[PDB]
């Protein structure tokens, strides 16, 4: 059972290298999750100065094995099941009109700590678009993903569709195509078909003087 593994509060730590454009950056963040609630509490920082791209675009990029799936659900959480040695989770997240991010990220723990380390890619990004002139709302649309497995890897595949908000009214796409694949030689648990659902609320720290983003997440499954 890699479920075990989540009976109470776990810490977190995420960790991200990037280059949008050539633009490097890293973020830092972290915080705890409950999954038998199903809830994250997370901070993170640009360790490199501003930001060069708007905080919601990376609240996807920035740990799926704290869903809460409930008694009915648990042998279709292929996430957690490949703890501790964990998963790899890989993303392309397309934006409309402009560039696209790619994502590769492990997913584990290292000690008593799960971690969520990844490298970002973002290229054909317009500099005064949406994302490097930072034209979208620090808020957040979240949206269903639809889980299927992905038998080939011995994964899960997804693709859903975020729609970012624009600064005075527009709605900004970005198309998450998502494969995660166990970093383990151990079985793993392919699920059926399923959604997870998740509620995300950005906020800030009033003392905090880098440049950061407070996110606070519910997140459940869901069957048929």
């Amino acid at each position: 059972k890699g479920e075990e593994l989540f009976t109470g509060v776990v810490p977190i730590l995420v960790e991200l290298d990037g280059d949008v454009n050539g633009h490097k950056f890293s973020v830092s963040g972290e915080g705890e999750g409950d999954a038998t609630y199903g809830k994250l509490t997370l901070k993170f920082i640009c360790t490199t100065g501003k930001l060069p791209v708007p905080w919601p675009t990376l609240v996807t990029t920035l740990v799926q094995c704290f869903s809460r799936y409930p008694d009915h659900m648990k042998r279709h959480d292929f996430f957690k099941s490949a703890m501790p040695e964990g998963y790899v989770q890989e993303r392309t997240i397309f934006f409309k009109d402009d560039g696209n991010y790619k994502t590769r990220a492990e997913v584990k723990f290292e000690g008593d700590t799960l971690v969520n380390r990844i490298e970002l890619k973002g290229i054909d990004f317009k500099e005064d678009g949406n994302i490097l002139g930072h034209k979208l709302e620090y808020n957040y649309n979240d949206h269903q993903v639809y889980i299927m497995a992905d038998k080939q890897k011995n994964g899960i595949k997804a693709n859903f569709k975020i729609r970012h908000n624009i600064e005075d009214g527009g709605v900004q796409l970005a198309d998450h195509y998502q494969q995660n694949t166990p970093i383990g030689d151990g079985p793993v648990l392919l699920p059926d078909n399923h959604y997870l659902f998740t509620e995300s609320t950005l906020s800030k720290d009033p003392n905090e003087k880098r440049d950061h983003m407070v996110l606070l997440e519910d997140v459940t499954a869901a069957g048929i």
